[PDB]
């Protein structure tokens, strides 16, 4: 919040608009519980008044994934609540993110121990009728706002719904995703340098244009000398080489979103994302890398600055190392 926050808005505003397409199959599923099929995103969580309590209607829990995540449901629409395992990497990476072109939520976060953390908290506690927002929450020493995005996640993809959605575009979004997950050596999504069965959670596609918008983003840098620098270096080169043909990797990470959703977008889906991924680390070229530091620098200042958020001391370093890698 402060200066992160305006540092985010900057960021966000240079993003390409997605669709204005509305694709019915990434609508929500239609269930105090809160209705995603049918509400609203809360359009600014900047603005969120705390001190009027009849703006809002309730507050729900959603028992999937981390546990800690509540939908706020005001009159001006939804927001979202959550309790962070790594709030530094998942907001430093939400920019990251947005930095390199991709559609990740707008978060905001709330030092607990502020005019506004504590005045939020005090809300909470006034609409919650579950009886554990306050127990979760409270605790924390930091707490997430975000932006409902509408849509669903990569999951639960049918097979006849994935037709429409699995575009070349989307494909090649997926594709991008994956070279960030790359320079931050983020696993759990999609594994390419990691043997993990992924997961394929972290990621939604929003029902506008069924743009790519990643989830969950966590940074863990696995720094000095170890098998992932040369592992991506290779990936990279036999993908240059004969880009026409899909690469053992991709193959792997094509089985696997054929499976979460029964589909295989075969060969000419895997080399879209083969398009994608290269097409973002060709911009990541481009980066001039000390201007780059610096704004990656500025970021952590903010962080440490507007909340005691210190980011891990290795982060940068390391992004940077994979960032001159892709040179
Ligand atoms: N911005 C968001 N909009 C809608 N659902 C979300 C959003 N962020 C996370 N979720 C989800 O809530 C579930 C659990 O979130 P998470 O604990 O962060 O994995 C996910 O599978 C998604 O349905």
């Amino acid at each position: 919040a402060g200066a992160l926050w305006e540092i985010e808005k900057e960021l966000f505003t240079k993003l390409p608009a997605p669709s204005s397409a509305i694709n019915s199959h990434l609508q929500p599923a239609k269930p105090f519980k809160v209705d995603l099929s049918t509400a609203v995103s809360y359009n600014d969580i900047g603005d969120i008044n705390w001190k009027n309590l009849q703006q809002f209607k309730g507050i729900e829990r959603s028992e999937k994934g981390t546990e800690g995540l509540f939908f706020v449901e005001t009159e001006s629409g939804v927001f979202i609540v959550k309790r962070s395992t790594n709030i530094e990497s998942e907001t430093f990476c939400s920019l990251l993110c947005m930095r390199l072109g991709l559609h990740a939520p707008k978060v905001r976060v709330v030092s607990s121990n502020s005019e506004e953390g504590t005045n939020m908290l005090e809300c909470l506690a006034a609409i919650d009728k579950s009886f554990r927002v306050i127990t979760t929450l409270a605790n924390q020493a930091n707490i997430l706002l975000m932006e409902l995005v509408r849509g669903i996640t990569l999951n639960k993809l049918t097979t006849t719904s994935a037709p429409e959605v699995l575009t070349k575009s989307t494909m090649q979004q997926l594709g991008s995703l994956m070279a960030l997950d790359v320079i931050v050596n983020n696993s759990d999504r999609l594994p390419i340098a990691w043997t993990n069965e992924g997961n394929l959670d972290n990621i939604m596609l929003s029902e506008r244009g069924a743009t790519v918008v990643p989830i969950d983003s966590k940074i863990i840098p696995l720094d000095a000398s170890h098998p992932h620098g040369e592992r991506v270096r290779e990936l990279l080169r036999t993908l240059i080489a004969h880009p026409g043909h899909e690469s053992s990797q991709f193959h792997s990470i094509r089985d696997i979103i054929t499976l979460y959703t029964g589909y295989d977008v075969g060969t000419e889906g895997s080399i879209s994302m083969q398009e994608g991924f290269l097409a973002t680390v060709r911009e990541c070229a481009s980066f001039d890398l000390d201007a780059f530091e610096r704004e990656l620098l500025s970021w952590q200042e903010s962080l440490q600055k507007c909340h005691n958020l210190s980011i891990s001391p290795q982060a940068i370093p390391f992004i940077l190392r994979m960032l001159r890698i892709f040179h």
